[PDB]
């Protein structure tokens, strides 16, 4: 069967509640990788995301490339983010989504620490390219983003990269949600017990 | 709708003519990001690149991370470079390719200065890793470099990072051209009028 | 009669146990040259290497070129490393593998002292270059590293240089083990009584 | 048809005349790559080799790995050696044979200088392994060396690596001369107008 994993990064943000409504209204479950600072200021949205059956994973504290990878703080930031999230939803998530992807940032050393810290790493198989259409008219932008993901949806499993801190991104989702549904896809959240590898390194320990 | 953008960096140099010839035989256009000192040493090579339908953009004067980013010479160096190139081909190009990529060197300040200067910044979506294959037979280095490229071309647009200043890179170009062409790609040069953002910062102003 | 001597340097490490299993699974014997710091921290892995029919040789304490060769600490470091290994496996190995190879580091003075100390020296006849392949997907890297080795196996004896301290390296070994066996090689460990010279200096006293 | 290019390195030496006799009486042509100091001390042998129709190439001045490749003195030494030989045989030879082979020593920069200085570079396709049997009974040693090349001779063109500064090598030559002669090989010397590439880098400019 075809399963589609919508993933949303850099949240929560001010369009997240509209997204959570749009998703719920189509009974569609998704995954959110949250930044620590946005977890601090939107505890409600965090609690709601988990409450409406979506997976709530980490996307670090600083979203800073040099700190995470060059200064080796990745796993440390993923753990601190994990704590903040656990304080709200009462579970300690294991799935991380690397800021800027894992390639080339997540070197062999840091990949051991992730494995040793108990974390998984997910990248994506489709880039919605939503960041291109920023600060542009929302509906035109969103329609293009929609077509971006739909025409690249070909494989039995797909992990789609989006950003709910962008209006054109959240606006893109309704057209994506059932356009993908007719191609036979279903919209699941990530489940830890059903982990399968999706990382640029093809590193199957994560 | 598929378009491959071969880009070659740190040229011109002693293999560039052989590469320019390979490009010509295949009627393939591409893009060159030049270092200022090589602009001055091989001024006729520059002419010919632009004369055969390739884009000529800048890749700095010093290629020195500390000077470019920590000290913020970037926009200066790309301007100086631009001037040299203009004096030879007439055009003042706008596109720049950052040494060592934009991430994390081009901070928001420099990025502001870039867009303020009218300049533009390209990174890449495929890294051929061509320059690292320098301690094996050239023909075998070229085959692994071609394979790297051919097996990552998937998106409707691909910006392929290469260097025309290593023999194994230029030797890879024939295999790469034939392979991608099998995959339905066209080999156009960058066009100024037809710009779309391609950078690690996801900053669509540049 | 064709024999392939897989040698693994700078271990033991965190992929070593998995390497030991893959070896064991193909009924294959190999050689390990160990650094002093890792013999101390992975003593079990050392005993297992020996216990499972592999040769356990030295690869110094510091892996530092200036201390080993410029300051002449080579024989000292190999002796200290020898002591550490013997406290674990109960025999004092004589074969050493020079960090960075013997050329040009092991000058005649040090080569004389090596000879006067009872030590043997092995360089290699095939460089897998496996450690250089740390910036691509691990399976892709392993396949190219396999290719490197398979295409250079031409002589009845081949001493292949690898590193069991990198993920892409241990992943390459299955394809190497299957290609070379198909090319007719057998995978033996170094035996001290059967010593034959393999060094860049063509010095057959080592 | 089959042609065998016997090449002898590091000479001339004290068995060179005995080899030149062994060659002449078997109506056999060869190639000698000479060290500058041995050219200085054996002008007769140098003159004789050319006078008797063999090719006389360079093998550098110091035979020092670090000087040649790391300090980039390779081409300088081949030119200084070229001068010495030209003063004897009245022509300036173009073919050089890299001490310790060209891999990895002859990097891309140096391969350009060799190309720009007008030099060619030959490695070999067969290593006689003659250095292993040094200071050993000449008779046994020579027989093994003879077969070493014989068991590795399969291709229409073969460049055998030998050393006429060793007794066991020169003694091996008679037996080699008859194994190859039976396989249909002919023993021609290298001649410059018929140059074809034989180098570990597969750099076909050399
Ligand atoms: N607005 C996008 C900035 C960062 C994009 C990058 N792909 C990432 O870290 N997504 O979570
Ligand atoms: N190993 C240093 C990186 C150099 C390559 C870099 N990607 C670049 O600027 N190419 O043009
Ligand atoms: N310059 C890289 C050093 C690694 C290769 C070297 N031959 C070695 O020490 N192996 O153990
Ligand atoms: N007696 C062997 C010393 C040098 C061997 C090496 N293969 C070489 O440079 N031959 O010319
Ligand atoms: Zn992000
Ligand atoms: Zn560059
Ligand atoms: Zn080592
Ligand atoms: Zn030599």
């Amino acid at each position: 069967r075809k399963v589609a994993y919508l993933t949303f990064d850099d949240g929560p943000g001010k369009y997240t509640a509209e997204l959570l409504n749009t998703l719920k209204q189509h009974d569609a479950k998704a995954t959110f990788f949250l930044i620590g600072a946005n977890v601090k200021e939107f505890p409600d949205l965090v609690k709601r995301e988990n409450a409406e059956g979506h997976y709530v994973g980490m996307h670090s504290m600083t979203h800073n490339f040099a700190k995470l990878y060059k200064n080796g703080e990745y796993v440390n930031e993923m753990k601190e983010d994990q704590g903040l999230i656990a304080n709200i939803i009462g579970k300690s998530p294991k799935l991380t989504r690397p800021p800027y992807g894992s390639m080339p940032g997540l070197n062999e050393g840091l990949r051991n620490k992730v494995v040793e810290g108990g974390f998984k790493v997910w990248d994506w198989t489709i880039d919605s390219l939503d960041w291109r259409y920023n600060k542009m008219p929302v509906d035109a932008a969103a329609a293009q983003i929609a077509q971006n993901v739909l025409t690249n949806a070909t494989k039995p499993q797909e992990v789609i990269l989006m950003h709910d801190i962008h209006p054109q991104s959240v606006a893109a989702v309704p057209a994506i949600l059932k356009g993908l549904k007719e191609k036979g896809y279903e919209f699941e959240a990530y489940h830890e017990e059903s982990h399968f590898p999706v990382n640029f390194w093809h590193d199957n320990r994560m």
